[PDB]
């Protein structure tokens, strides 16, 4: 997250921190995700496509820090890693960038809700906030495009939804953005998602309900003029989500 503010997991208790174990034993951060039911985390396919083996991954819930344990956290293996079969790496602008992780602890259990671990509601189909609506994004991604390190503390910021009409302009993203995607940016371009934020939640309040409107997917650089962050439009994937969460 470029700009924005530090936070702790209490302020985004559905946030899932996803890591990969390397041959040699080293564990590195991969991407964010969101808990949508006790056994299911939703994220982005591009985070996993190069290493599709479920045994490679570790998922934490209730974690506020990147390389330190948070009191009360839960650790999970990935029982199933489900990538969207129509994924395409189309020059930055990934299509169908959505993935599901069925989580299971060493003891064979799913998530247990607490003050630091809670699910996020899915939207109604094709029901998204009006453009110009302020939404929030959360993650452990870079604080500056030029940084080498990721922040140790979780961050969040606010971005505004951008119409498909505005985002499809040639001076924005042209044909790279589809109706299954959502653009969001800051009016001053001063805050944004960045590398490492992929897979995490874009949350909007619709009708009083905090809703998983988007999943961090792609963008040209970070916090750059006329280059919004781009998000998978969750409300266009409900049948995919419902079928695969029975697996």
């Amino acid at each position: 997250i470029i700009g924005g503010e530090f936070t702790t997991i209490e302020n985004q208790p559905w946030f899932a921190a996803i890591y990969r174990r390397h041959r040699g034993g080293s564990v590195t951060y991969v991407c964010g995700g969101s808990l949508i039911s006790p056994c299911w985390v939703i994220s982005a396919t591009h985070c996993f496509i190069d290493y599709p083996k479920k045994e490679d991954y570790i998922v934490y819930l209730g974690r506020s820090r990147l390389n330190s344990n948070t009191q009360g956290e839960m650790k999970f293996e990935v029982e199933n890693l489900i990538l969207h079969k129509d994924y395409s790496a189309d020059t930055l602008a990934h299509h169908n960038d959505i993935a599901l992780l069925k989580i299971r602890s060493k003891e064979g259990r799913c998530a247990q809700p607490s003050r630091t671990i809670q699910t996020i509601a899915l939207p109604s189909m094709y029901n998204d906030p009006q453009f110009g609506t302020s939404c929030e994004i959360t993650g452990f991604g870079k604080e500056q495009s030029t940084d080498y390190l990721y922040p140790e503390q979780l961050k969040m910021t606010v971005v505004k939804l951008i119409s498909h009409r505005e985002c499809q302009q040639p001076h924005y993203y042209g044909s790279e953005v589809t109706t299954k995607m959502l653009c969001a940016a800051d009016p001053q371009w001063k805050t944004d998602s960045c590398q490492g934020d992929s897979g995490g939640p874009l949350v909007c309040s619709l009708q009083g309900r905090m809703t998983l409107t988007g999943i961090v997917s792609w963008g040209r650089g970070c916090a750059l003029k006329d280059k919004p962050g781009v998000y998978t439009r969750v409300s266009h994937f409900l049948p995919w989500i419902r079928s695969h969460t029975k697996e």
